[PDB]
């Protein structure tokens, strides 16, 4: 059996760079604001994975009032979600992530995100794809207020 | 054979609450403007299912020209779509919905949404996932202008 | 093996019509600005297909920088991407595209887009769905500033 999931996330710019996306530190004039590290790509991916498994979403796994994972980096959260998904009997088919950002340029950093994601999910780098697009200066991303990310995932059981 | 579909919808706030999302009435300071009940979750889901089956979109199935569904609630629209999709020989793999709203909070209402959706599609609740995310006060969702929803579905033949 | 992919694109209105969407010329008071024909639907679809095949994105394959692709139209790019994907051993499962635009009306033009996509991917028209939705005058699409498109694809290996 196969299952599909989808995730979407947005974080706002604020503070000083670098930003962290896909587990990779990217120099930039502004940072990403969040209680968390603000890794919009890993949050969206985590939600797609949890969604395919019908385990809810990242907020449901890591409640605001829960002290356990407060302070954790997003790679840690991805690995723990993944542990809980595998405990339900699933393995990974493949994942695809789309970063929506006017800047910074993501392409040079995409290879390194793929390695980190592949290590965290214990899969082949050929099962992991990441891309980026701008919105041609339109909307909150085009005005440089923040970054959004969409992801989809296919799990096998 | 398995087939994938994707849906997206947006409705604007207007008037007084409550709003209806995933078939669940939720109290709020404003209502959702729409000829229909404005249920963005169910419209996005209906489009994702129609999309997987290559049956077009909710506008093609329910034109303003057809009186049968004028004024029908969105659950009735989802069920008629599901009938057409089943007539094509499909059964449900799984669905995942992502509500994009700064407010109201969706978490406590999601259990009921899952039950209503599972009822409408004749499946187990474990084949239905619903999550939500804010856009951190950015964009028309972040400013509280309206609500958006994305959905993916996997059908089996 | 089955594999999923997702794509998203945006282009801004500017210049004279028509606009070109899914390979179809649609009359409109403005065109879509781009170094290209600005076909958001085909770009998003090309990205979903490349994504499923873990080949990156249209910008990795066809950099706006490289003269080899100067003046290529979006169908030529979709076909070349498809050529590369098939060379990797994949065949088409199905694709679903969602155009997000306040105007012009897409519905009358969608059947032709389906034909063109099916021709370019060498598949049956029934493996290709295209839909449209407005955002109810909200956001950059609602204000008539640009058009967005999301797509998903399922490939078989
Ligand atoms: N309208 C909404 C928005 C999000 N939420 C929940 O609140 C959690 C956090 O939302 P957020 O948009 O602040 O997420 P982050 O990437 O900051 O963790 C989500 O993961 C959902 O559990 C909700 O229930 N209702
Ligand atoms: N640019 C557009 C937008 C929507 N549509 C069609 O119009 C219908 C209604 O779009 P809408 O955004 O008003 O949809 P609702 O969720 O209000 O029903 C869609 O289902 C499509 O069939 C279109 O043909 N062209
Ligand atoms: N923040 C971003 C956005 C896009 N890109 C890359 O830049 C290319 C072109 O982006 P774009 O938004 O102008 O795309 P199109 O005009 O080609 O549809 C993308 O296809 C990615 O390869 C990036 O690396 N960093
Ligand atoms: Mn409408
Ligand atoms: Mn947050
Ligand atoms: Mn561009
Ligand atoms: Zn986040
Ligand atoms: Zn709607
Ligand atoms: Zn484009």
């Amino acid at each position: 059996e196969m299952r599909i999931g989808h995730g979407f996330d947005v974080h706002a710019f604020g503070g000083e760079g670098p930003i962290i996306i896909g587990g990779v530190r990217i120099p930039y004039e502004k940072g990403l604001l969040a209680h968390s590290d603000g890794d919009v790509a890993l949050h969206a991916l985590t939600d797609a994975l949890l969604g395919a498994a019908a385990l809810g979403d990242i907020g449901k796994l890591f409640p605001d009032t829960d002290p356990a994972f407060k302070g954790a980096d997003s790679r840690e959260l991805l690995r723990e979600a993944w542990r809980r998904i595998q405990a339900k009997g699933y393995t990974l088919g493949n994942v695809d992530v789309t970063i929506i950002a006017q800047a910074p340029k993501m392409l040079p950093h995409i290879p390194q995100m793929r390695v980190f994601i592949a290590e965290d999910l214990g899969c082949h780098m050929d099962d992991v794809n990441v891309k980026a697009t701008t919105t041609e200066k339109l909307g909150f991303t085009g005005r440089g207020e923040g970054i959004a990310c969409e992801a989809v995932a296919l799990l096998i059981k």
